[PDB]
């Protein structure tokens, strides 16, 4: 689809079976999500923002469908505002910015 | 043109005078700037996300210039760990996701 900007452009999203609500979100380099259960081991990873650094949780190779489109890869999980869709799934579901 | 995201979406803005890099930023409301000289009035605000809140100044009515493109709008001035371009100016140039 081709998306503007003029409202927040959420989408939803498919992971562990759920839906939620996410924004897709170029200044984003990593996805991050609102606390959740996800399978497997974690890291610990900063993350700096508008206001500070946070620690999230960081997971590997998680199954995540993004507006009808799969992924596989990293997921943060910590107090982020919104769910946020950043640049290391952007990249997989094949999405550019044009103007 | 066509701006992948393999990148952060770095690009040139001209801004008071003074030419900057700024990142092309979806998830972003509004556009921050770090710290820097506007003419005419401003007023306090708070903006929040990843991390939490910082104060900026807002200054309405600024002319700006993306990537060769003129645009008018509101452009806060804070203390950002990055210049962000946010949707309330990536409208004003024709600024789309697509996927
Ligand atoms: C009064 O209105 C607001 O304050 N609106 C919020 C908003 O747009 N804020 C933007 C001006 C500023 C944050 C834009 C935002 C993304 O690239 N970030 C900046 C980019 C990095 C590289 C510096 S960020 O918050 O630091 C960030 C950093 C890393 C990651 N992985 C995700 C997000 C807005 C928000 C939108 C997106 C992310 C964070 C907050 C918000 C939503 C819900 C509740 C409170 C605030
Ligand atoms: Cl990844
Ligand atoms: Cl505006
Ligand atoms: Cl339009």
């Amino acid at each position: 689809p081709q998306i503007t900007l003029w409202q927040r452009p959420l989408v939803t999203i498919k992971i562990g079976g759920q839906l939620k609500e996410a924004l897709l979100d170029t200044g984003a380099d990593d996805t991050v999500l609102e606390e959740m259960n996800l399978p497997g081991r974690w890291k610990p990873k900063m993350i700096g923002g508008i206001g500070g650094f946070i620690k999230v949780r960081q997971y590997d190779q998680i199954l995540i469908e993004i507006c009808g489109h799969k992924a596989i890869g990293t997921v943060l999980v910590g107090p982020t505002p919104v769910n946020i869709i950043g640049r290391n799934l952007l990249t997989q579901i094949g999405c550019t910015l044009n103007f």
